[PDB]
């Protein structure tokens, strides 16, 4: 029933800077965090992977480097949630990926093993990351004036 509110003197201004047309260009502050936020999930998808094997069986988090019964493999792809990003750039996660994002990315194998584990993102990788942070951004502001269309918010 009850809805917390914290309140820190922390925003970003100018979210968009400028307009190509149609499609929105974005203030480099927020494309930066984004990428920043898609990187560190990344780097979690390859310390989570390198976790399953330096942690022992008895100390793997339940849904974390496994499924809910325990097991590590489900089909033939990875089971544990660990190695997907379902909140935060879910076009990119290893199991709903289209298949040329994949290809130019070049992030994910078969069995959804983040690609070279050891290594860091690489710059290439980064860019790519940027194209498509701002496609969805675009998507999403849409959305959203729709919406704030549709609640007759705003009204022409
Ligand atoms: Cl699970």
């Amino acid at each position: 029933s009850t809805l917390h509110e914290i309140k820190i003197d922390h925003f970003i201004p100018e979210t968009i800077s400028s307009f190509s047309n149609g499609t929105m260009i974005f203030n480099d502050k927020i494309v930066n965090a984004f990428t920043d936020h898609f990187v560190s999930e990344v780097n979690r998808m390859k310390e989570a992977y390198q976790e399953l094997e330096t942690l022992p069986e008895s100390k793997r988090v339940v849904h974390y480097h496994t499924d809910a019964r325990g097991n590590v493999m489900k089909d033939g792809k990875l089971a544990g949630n660990a190695f997907k990003s379902g909140h935060i750039l879910s076009e990119l996660s290893f199991d709903q990926i289209t298949q040329d994002d994949n290809e130019m990315l070049k992030l994910y194998n078969e069995d959804g093993s983040p690609i070279n584990p050891k290594g860091a993102v690489s710059n290439e990788q980064k860019i790519l990351i940027k194209q498509t942070i701002n496609k969805v951004l675009n998507q999403r502001i849409k959305e959203n004036i729709r919406y704030f269309k549709d609640q007759g918010l705003v009204i022409d």
